[PDB]
């Protein structure tokens, strides 16, 4: 009935908020389902959509977008987020879908994307994008995946596999990694993702868990890093983000461990 998620005070965001950094002027695309710009507690700065029978960007109606955003603004509050649609009804989207998502957030002059989506395969053209936006600036966050650990594999999805991406997996208000957080070399590092409270469409509020929110608070906190150093670069604001995390258990299942953007900000 109007809750913040324990993973705001858990990455260590409080500490930034008094302060006075807040992720004012960073411009966060949210590549997920949309964003429902309905919910009072929600400011979108704007979006575009490329699911081609989903016109509406501003639309959820798989109420995974709407908790995004709010767990991002509950880190960084005064960020500017985009609802760029490329996930349809069924909860998926073409790669042609996702690389259009990226193209726009290199053209809009996106600071930060956040993808809370995966698959098990990657492309070319996929990787190409992701890289392209590295390049270009763009410090990009991505969902580790919700396959657990699988022996020996890597159950890291695309695109947080790919090395140019910060690929971020889940654990619970004990820093224990989530069972079903995905796990392998490619994983850097670990934020809350275990009954994470946010906005969800209608004006409601509610707990979902996954790697998902986890990133969702990466994206935030590199929204607050950029609010105190404008001039970083995504190389700064990813290296802060891993040389000054909390480490966990072993890299294969934590990475560098849970964030800490008070230690992050300071670097």
């Amino acid at each position: 009935a109007k809750c913040v998620s324990y993973g705001v005070s858990q990455i260590k965001a409080p500490a930034l908020h008094s302060q006075g950094y807040t992720g004012s002027n960073v411009k966060v695309a949210v590549i997920d389902s949309g964003i429902d710009s309905s919910h009072p507690d929600l400011n979108v700065a704007g979006g575009a959509s490329f699911v081609p029978s989903e016109t509406n960007p501003f639309q959820d109606n798989n109420s995974h977008g709407t908790h995004v955003a709010g767990t991002v603004l509950a880190v960084a509050p005064s960020a500017s987020l985009y609802a760029v649609k490329v996930l349809g009804a069924d909860g998926s989207g073409q790669y042609s879908w996702i690389i259009n998502g990226i193209e726009w957030a290199i053209a809009n002059n996106m600071d930060v994307i956040n993808m809370s989506l995966g698959g098990p395969s990657g492309s070319a053209a996929l990787k190409a994008a992701v890289d392209k936006a590295v390049a270009s600036g763009v410090v990009v966050v991505a969902a580790a995946g919700n396959s657990g650990t699988s022996g020996s594999s890597s159950t890291v999805s695309y695109p947080a596999k790919y090395p140019s991406v910060i690929a971020v997996g889940a654990v619970d208000s004990s820093n224990q990694r989530a069972p079903w957080s995905s796990v392998g070399p490619e994983l850097d590092v670990m934020a809350p993702g275990v009954s994470i409270c946010s906005t969800l469409p209608g004006n409601k509020y509610g707990a979902h868990s996954g790697t998902c929110p986890a990133s969702n608070h990466v994206a935030g906190a590199a929204a607050l890093i950029l609010s105190k150093h404008p001039n970083w670069t995504n190389t700064q604001v990813r290296s802060s983000l891993e040389n000054t995390a909390t480490k966990l258990g072993d890299s294969f299942y934590y990475g560098k461990g849970l964030i800490n953007v008070e230690a992050a900000a300071q670097h």
